[PDB]
């Protein structure tokens, strides 16, 4: 989509299973900004094989023609009950043995999924996105593993996209703070704003007694987002957002002004957000974003963006 | 304590009960940078009355003579530790209904403790520090309540320090990010580094399966700390540290170079940290700190700090 003054941003669909692709196309998605892969690991008694995963990743790669699909690696933890995974009981599963920490400790899981994505990337434009990253050394280790797996596929005579792009799903405050360092190691970011908000404000939004503390428009969260966007641009990269905020019509102008390159959302929201983008002036939104992110409280920030919307 | 080139920093004791003052004095504490108040709420079947808290706060205020004592308000949650409050079970208690969130929801708890601290402030130099802060709105709501309690004390004829100082214990990435706004409305910060590390890196340090992810020297944590320090200075305020890192001889020169104004620690660590401070050049430390905080990984940061030490 393009703003009134010619600023282009991508507006993409979040997908949870290959059937969601139909709704994404129906609603004018320009691509898939988040393909969640948890459905492959749930409601079963055994890890999904490389072949089973490949079948699913290939289906989406071909379904989306020439559009890019961002595949998020396993993003699950002990809060979910999947006995075959043998996940330990945890006092704070949101801060625990989850997502990339599982895959990097149980290489079978990482290898099965990354090999499957690599093989599927021969049939469409796929990107790999890692969740729960907090450190440059995690990314460096993952890139080494990817190159090992590429060599294995070459040694086996299996095709893959040798230039597959790699990204971090920025959801920890740590990753937001070292974004400039991370932007040197990966091709893009995508902001998981729901989880970034929870970790930054130290709030589990499903906790009934503190649920009101969860505010994605909190100035700390938005300034961290701006920091990540700016870091990506300083290195010639780009930042998307697959968190719920990207599909929030109260945030579209603000996020545009912040310089967000890509919005990814439940497909039903794509036409509304597209329309806002096409009727926004980027330069004006940039001025509003600067004033908004300078406000000291959520209420004062939101009051400013809402008046500008009117 | 003063550095070789004349930079003064306070070296203070963390205490958890009036009995700890003796050891703080024994070891040369220049004041109390953290008076934990959990001992008043734990190991009992009832809330601690205002009078019981007042007795404990007054005893430390008088024991410390002319020194300042920073009293941290209730900083705990969960059923295990507050069973007489009938706390609900929580999936992620570390992100839940705890500390100031409990007190601002159950106003009797806030009122008993702040009135006791206010009354005790007539007997020595006391400061109030709030944990778990994520927003300016919370500081404003707490200041409003303090002013109500102040007027109640005036109406009852009870003395209190009318200019009692108010601070935030920075442990949430949120507070670190909005530090410049908070510095306008509070008198000081103290960094709770253990919890700031856990929230920033999204890691429960007590979780055996991810304990290796807990890294207080991680560049994101130290850069958040520097952000807090600099924000406090921009507003003519100051920043201390009562987290474990302040008692760590590996971090002293680094924290000094980052501009930390106060170190607070278990009393037995005070002589060694004082000696390092007195044998350090602040200007040289500042250069070191700038280089260290620019490093992309914990290992590169610590290696750089270690080499400078040696
Ligand atoms: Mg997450
Ligand atoms: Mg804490």
């Amino acid at each position: 989509a393009i703003t009134l003054d010619g600023h282009q941003v991508e507006v993409c669909a979040n997908i949870g299973t290959p059937k969601d692709v139909e709704g994404a196309e129906r609603n004018g998605a320009e691509g898939v900004g988040l393909y969640r892969t948890e459905f492959l690991y749930m409601d079963r008694n055994s890890l999904p094989s490389e072949e089973e995963q490949f079948a699913a990743y290939k289906a989406v790669a071909e379904a989306c023609g020439s559009q890019a699909v961002i595949v998020r690696t396993l993003d699950i933890g002990g809060d979910k009950e999947l006995p075959y995974l043998d996940m330990p009981k945890e006092m704070n599963p949101f801060l625990g043995y989850r997502a990339i920490r599982i895959a990097m400790d149980r290489k079978e899981i990482l290898r099965d999924q990354l090999r499957a994505i690599l093989r599927a990337s021969a049939f469409g434009k796929l990107r790999i996105m890692f969740p729960m990253i907090i450190s440059v050394e995690e990314v460096r280790a993952l890139r080494k593993e990817i190159e090992i797996y590429k060599q294995e596929l070459r040694d086996e005579g299996k095709a893959f996209d040798e230039s597959i792009e790699i990204g971090v799903m920025v959801e920890t405050p740590a990753a937001a703070t070292i974004a400039r360092h991370l932007a040197k190691e990966v091709d893009f970011f995508s902001i998981g704003t729901n989880d970034l908000t929870q970790y930054t404000l130290a709030v589990d939004r499903m906790n009934e007694h503190v649920k009101e503390y969860y505010q994605p428009f909190h100035p700390s969260v938005l300034n961290l987002i701006k920091q990540v966007i700016d870091a990506s641009h300083a290195e010639g990269k780009w930042t998307g957002m697959c968190g719920e905020l990207a599909g929030d019509e109260r945030a579209t102008l603000l996020l545009l002004g912040m310089g967000l390159d890509e919005f990814s959302m439940s497909a039903i929201s794509i036409p509304r957000i597209k329309k806002i983008i096409r009727n926004t002036n980027f330069e004006d939104a940039k001025v509003l974003a600067e004033q908004a992110l300078a406000q000291p409280t959520t209420d004062e920030l939101m009051t400013l963006v809402n008046k500008f919307i009117e």
